[PDB]
């Protein structure tokens, strides 16, 4: 049979190819496998030791210095850090050293569909071939093939690309839905499910298709597959998420866990429903050059009058809705990603899914009748590096929602309208007299 741990003929063309380019730690939870120093104190393997070297990583960043050994002892992980903190390479090379070493199993011995040993769910298109390149390099000289899928894109091209064979994936959970469907993927011996930036995966709603794969499909339950979350930020929802999805977990916070709607300026207007397109006009007069900018409304009814407004006044947009067949809306998403037309208008439900790459700025033209959903929607705005901006329409329609905006507002340190928290205020605290 075939050793999948000894590393096979190298090749310079494909190693200039990959390789010639540019504090607090907590963890909590039982038996955790003591932290490392250096790559070298845990055994990861010939071919990932010597991909490390290839890559020029001298010493484990701090996240790595605990996931790596938690990873390889084959515990759940449930990590908090962020970007640039090199969680990226935290899980691949414990896995990848691990496959090397395991080999296929005697599954894909006795067939040798694509059947992936590891899947790796990201949140947007540029996530995910961060992740995949990443993955080339560690797997160079193996004979674990990397592949990564994404919507957007021509599926024709990806289906091919799987065929030549994948044994850890990269994925947007929508497209791997969508080669699921087509028969093209299996799941029956996933044994590695990595979630990264899951926070924001759930912000652009893909949370049903996240459980769809996991849960409702082939794939191995936990306490058989090895799952690791990682995510900035540690809302509700993926704590919920992370009790579900992991057994016996590793919590890893490293530095301090972000806040909820981090890196964005909010700002909240009252708004009559008749005013809302002239005040909207004024918003998209203080526009740059070309700032991609997205308009949440209600209604598909009500997206269809804001465009052909829009459209009327001369500004350069387009829309996404249910009453739009697919081909309409493909298009739509490539002319705003393309800034062709920089101003998108959406209902909240058609958007979900729809890897829009966070636009600089937000607007709730019409606010949600829920808090989590307003989370959910200013979260398409916002970096690290860019300062976004969400500005929301609010009138008597939306009085439902006054306190739970304004308690948002004032734990993100926001600017709050006088008249907000006059809405909201109760006089049954004053006291008597
Ligand atoms: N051990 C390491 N030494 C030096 N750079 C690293 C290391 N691990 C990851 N990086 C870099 O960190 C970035 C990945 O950030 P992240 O988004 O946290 O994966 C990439 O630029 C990597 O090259």
């Amino acid at each position: 049979e075939d050793d999948w741990s000894k590393p096979l003929p190298p090749s310079e063309r494909l190693e200039q190819e990959l390789f010639s380019g540019g504090i607090p730690v907590e963890a909590t939870g039982n038996n955790c496998p003591p932290h490392i120093e250096s790559f070298s104190d845990v055994e990861m393997g010939e071919i990932i030791m010597g991909n490390i070297e290839l890559t020029r990583y001298t010493r484990p960043t701090p996240v790595q210095k605990h996931a790596i050994p938690i990873i390889k002892e084959k515990r759940d992980l449930m990590a908090c850090a962020q970007t640039g903190s090199g969680k990226t390479a935290a899980f691949l090379l414990p896995i990848l050293s691990q496959i090397y070493s395991d080999g296929p199993g005697e599954a894909l011995r006795a067939m040798k569909k694509q059947y992936p040993i590891s899947l790796v769910l990201a949140p947007t298109r540029e996530l995910a071939v961060q992740i995949y390149e990443e993955a080339r390099k560690f797997s160079y000289r193996s004979r674990v093939r990397p592949c990564v899928v994404y919507g957007g894109a021509d599926i024709g091209q990806q289906i091919r690309d799987l065929e030549r064979g994948c044994h850890l994936l990269v994925a947007t959970p929508g497209r791997l839905v969508d080669m699921m469907e087509r028969g093209k993927i299996g799941l029956d011996f996933c044994k590695y499910l990595v979630l990264d930036e899951a926070d924001r995966m759930l912000d652009m709603g893909f949370e049903p298709q996240i459980r769809r794969i996991v849960e409702q499909d082939t794939m191995p339950p936990k306490g058989v597959r090895h799952t690791m979350m990682f995510s900035a930020t540690f809302p509700k929802e993926i704590q919920m998420l992370a009790r579900d999805f992991l057994d016996e977990y590793i919590f890893l916070a490293v530095g301090r866990v972000g806040s909820t709607s981090e890196n964005i300026t909010q700002k909240v207007v009252w708004v009559e429903e008749s005013d809302k397109r002239s005040f909207l006009l004024d918003l998209l007069n203080a526009t740059g050059k070309d700032s991609l900018t997205l308009v949440f409304v209600e209604t598909k009814k009500g997206a269809d009058s804001l465009e052909d407004f829009l459209y009327h006044e001369g500004y350069a947009c387009t829309s996404i809705h249910g009453d739009r067949s697919q081909r309409d809306r493909e298009e739509a998403l490539h002319q705003f990603r393309s800034g062709k037309s920089p101003i998108l208008v959406a209902t909240a439900v058609a958007a979900r899914g729809l890897d829009i790459s966070n636009v600089k700025h937000v607007i709730n033209f019409d606010l949600p009748s829920d808090i989590e959903e307003y989370v959910h929607r200013i979260g398409r705005t916002g970096r690290v590096g860019n300062l976004g901006l969400a500005t929301s329409f609010f009138n008597e329609r939306n009085i439902n929602i006054t306190k739970d905006l304004l308690d948002l507002l004032v734990e993100a340190k926001q600017e709050v309208p006088s008249w907000l928290e006059n809405m909201a205020y109760e006089h049954h605290y004053k006291g008597s007299s």
